[PDB]
């Protein structure tokens, strides 16, 4: 209770433990705790076991923390929210076998380059996954099977270069993905499939403009009105959209849903 400021608001409390110089979890932290900020401190390693106490935490908080290594012991049940941003993990966790109620997962701008064959599994809760600003350059065949139920997901800000068919299939609740400013040169066949995507972000990518991106071309069009560029310090990015910033080869006087395709089958 005094070490980190804790908060208080109708039971559920919230502890700060940011930017305090920590190595590890402090002794003294209330036991019904539920929320976690432990951000800007030095956890170049960091066991979740040591968690296995707090039975009420649901969100934790281990950004900007110099983190390189995660120890998955073994579980917090009611662990629903995990920030893992702005760290060094070479290699994404495998938390399927700890956090079976995670809902949202954050590894943004770490140093991942490529993601594992059960990556997910386990994880069927989730509903958001971050893995902004690292550097995949290619995705696993099924990486989100295990998350059927997922509703946003990033990849934005890394060097693919092309994204599996089925990456969205089964997906009937996706309403938000960030594939922008990346390597991306095409979209396979029926890649969106029939779902219906609110926020599409798919700009800042060298766009191939040939005739193997007419499927893509089409659904821009159909989907206009949910192209949208991203405004970092994000303002919810509710409001007007900007099919023509998907571009080919990112030239911004030839966007992709005006693309031409002279010569190329119906
Ligand atoms: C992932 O995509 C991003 C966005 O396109 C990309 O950023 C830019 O890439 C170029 C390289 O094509 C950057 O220039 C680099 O500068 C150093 C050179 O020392 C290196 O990062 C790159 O090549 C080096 O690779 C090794 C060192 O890492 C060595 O073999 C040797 O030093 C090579 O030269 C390349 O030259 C350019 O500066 C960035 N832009 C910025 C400022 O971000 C990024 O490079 C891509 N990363 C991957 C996964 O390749
Ligand atoms: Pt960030
Ligand atoms: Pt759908």
């Amino acid at each position: 209770h005094p070490i980190c400021e804790v908060s208080k608001v109708a039971s559920h409390l919230e502890v700060n433990c940011d930017k305090r110089n920590l190595t590890a979890l402090p002794p003294d932290l209330p036991k019904d705790t539920t929320i976690l900020h432990l951000s800007e401190n030095l956890l170049y390693t960091f066991s979740l076991a040591t968690l296995m106490p707090y039975t009420r935490l649901t969100q934790l908080n281990l950004d900007r923390a110099e983190l390189t290594k995660l120890q998955v012991d073994g579980t917090l049940p009611v662990l629903g929210t995990l920030d893992l941003s702005h760290n060094q993990l070479q290699s994404l966790p495998l938390l399927g076998q700890t956090l079976p109620a995670l809902t949202v997962l954050d590894v943004s701008f770490n140093r991942l380059t490529s993601l594992p064959l059960g990556a997910l599994r386990g994880l069927g809760e989730l509903q958001e996954l971050y893995l902004k600003g690292n550097e995949l350059k290619t995705l696993p065949p099924g990486l989100l099977t295990p998350t059927p139920k997922l509703e946003k997901l990033s990849l934005a800000n890394n060097n693919l270069t092309e994204l599996p068919a089925g990456l969205l299939n089964g997906l009937e609740n996706l309403d938000t993905l960030l594939l922008q400013e990346n390597s991306l040169y095409t979209i396979p066949k029926g890649f969106f499939g029939s779902h219906l995507l609110p926020f599409a972000f798919l700009h800042g990518n060298p766009w191939l403009c040939n005739c193997e991106i007419l499927y893509f071309r089409r659904w821009l069009q159909d989907n206009a009105e949910n192209v949208y560029v991203w405004k970092q310090g994000v303002d919810v990015k509710a409001m007007t959209s900007n099919v023509a910033s998907v571009q080919c080869d990112n030239s911004d006087k030839f966007p992709v849903y005006k693309y031409p395709g002279k010569g190329c089958p119906t």
